[PDB]
Order: structure tokens, then sequence, then C-alpha cells
């Protein structure tokens, strides 16, 4: 109705034939929103972005897709970079924008690392081309996943190899404005819970299960001792001739 991304009951294994890595997944990703996916360490925060992509086997339940996937900006936790310009790099496969090319610039605030170096925008990197070092091809990634117009954004940990100033500039100018401006579907995968309250939607995850849903609101009261946790972890309200 009015969610993107449904799944009832969905048993997700990397193996072929193995143990399910995700078990009784039931999720109800809002349209327009910001969902924000926390949990440990490989509790399967970036598999089940992925089996909401249909890239894990399903054993069992069903997912649904209300907007036939469609295309999804996908920022993955190891970012991936071609070997063209800095410029195809953020575009990838789109047309050329200044205005949103900028915009997405100021917003990743990529514009003072890619004035330094030999060239500006126009540098080949991955192979082929000089090394970037963490930050940037994060912020590159996260770059050509703001720029694409896509109503759903998948976001893996961006602020992996970010400092705080650049991940609170990347948080505010890209999520809170740049996607929240087209009502683009976020959904964020990060271990910084600062930005919990910016959060629309919550998924807790804990050994490849769902914990719980919801808002704040609903983690205040069901889940009392991971509400507790995130206020000690940070009242939790939201918001040539010669050649
Ligand atoms: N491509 C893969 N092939 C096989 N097993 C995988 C793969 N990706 C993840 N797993 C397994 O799935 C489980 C969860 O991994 P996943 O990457 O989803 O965790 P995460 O919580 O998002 O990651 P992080 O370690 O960055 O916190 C782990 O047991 C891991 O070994």
């Amino acid at each position: 109705d009015n969610f993107c991304v449904q799944i009832i009951g969905g048993f997700f294994t990397w193996t072929p034939d193995g143990i399910p890595t995700l078990s009784n997944i039931t999720i109800r990703i809002p349209r327009g929103q910001l969902t924000m996916i926390v949990g440990q360490v490989g509790c399967g925060k970036s598999s089940l972005l992925l089996a909401t992509l249909g890239e894990m086997q399903k054993v069992s339940g069903a997912v649904f897709w209300n907007s036939s996937r469609g295309p999804v900006a996908y920022a993955s936790q190891k970012p991936w970079l071609l070997n063209a310009t800095v410029e195809e790099n953020i575009t990838f496969e789109s047309p050329f924008n200044k205005q949103r090319y900028k915009m997405v610039i100021e917003a990743c605030s990529l514009q003072p690392d890619i004035d330094i170096l030999p060239h500006g925008d126009q540098t080949q990197i991955g192979e082929r081309g000089i090394n970037l070092s963490g930050g940037q091809r994060q912020r590159i990634s996260v770059a050509r996943a703001l720029y694409q117009q896509t109503n759903v954004v998948f976001l893996d940990d961006p602020f992996s190899a970010l400092d705080v100033h650049l991940s609170d500039h990347l948080m505010q100018a890209g999520i809170l404005e740049l996607l929240r401006d087209d009502k683009r579907t976020v959904v964020l995968v990060t271990h910084k819970l600062q930005y919990l309250p910016h959060a629309d939607w919550i998924i807790a995850m804990k050994d490849g299960t769902i914990q719980r849903e919801g808002t704040l609101k609903d983690f205040q009261r069901s889940e009392c001792q991971l509400f507790e946790h995130w206020k000690t972890l940070m009242e939790l309200e939201k918001e040539l001739s010669s050649v």
C-alpha cells in the first residue's frame, strides 16, 4: 500500500543448501521516509539489503515491491569504483547536470578533495589510475548513489571510514536535504546511533533475525533494554607530418 519493500517470513541463505543466515524476516519499509537498520557486527544488515535485491536465494516467504523491483540506488559496504573519471564515477551512465553534480558534491563534501591531485573531477581512479583514500572512495560511491534519479536509495554504512564532520555534513546535506525534498525512499544501515532521532523507521537485527520495527516511540515500551542501550551508546526523541 504505502510501503516500499515487504517481506513475510523470509528465509535466505548465502549457500545454496545451507543454514538460513536470515530467518523469520518481516520487513515493512515506508516509502519516501528514512529507514535505518541497526545491529551488531555480522547480524545480517548487508544480507538483508541484498536479500531485498534478490542477490540471496529465497528458501521460504515472499518479497513484495510496491514501487518488478525496479532500479535501486545502492552504495555497497565496500565502495565500488569504475575505471573511468570521477565525473563518470558519480554520474554512472546518467545525463550530466552541472547543478545536480555540484549539489551532490557539496552534499558529500567532495569539492576540496577533487581540488587536490593532478586533475579535477577528471582523474582516472580505481584501476588504471591513482588510488584514493578510503573516505574518498566511500564518498564517491555515496555521491553516485545520491546522484541518480531513483526513488529507492540503499546505503550500506556510508560512514565506515569517515570522521565526525564529513559524516555529519553528509547525513544532513545528503540524507535530510537532498533525499527529503524529492521524497526518495532511503534505507540506511549504520553503526552511528547519533542519527537515530532522524529515523522515521528503525529495523533492529540480532543474529540473522529481526528483533523490532517502528519508530523510537515503539522502542520506548516494547524493548526497554535496547532503547536504554541506544541511550548509553550516545531522551531519544525523534528529530602532424613530422609524426
Ligand atoms: N557474500 C557472502 N557470502 C557468504 N556469507 C556471507 C556473505 N555476506 C555475508 N555473509 C555472512 O552473513 C552473516 C552476516 O553478514 P553481513 O555482511 O550481512 O553482516 P553486517 O552486520 O551487515 O556486517 P558488518 O560486519 O559490516 O557489521 C555473517 O555470518 C557472514 O559470514
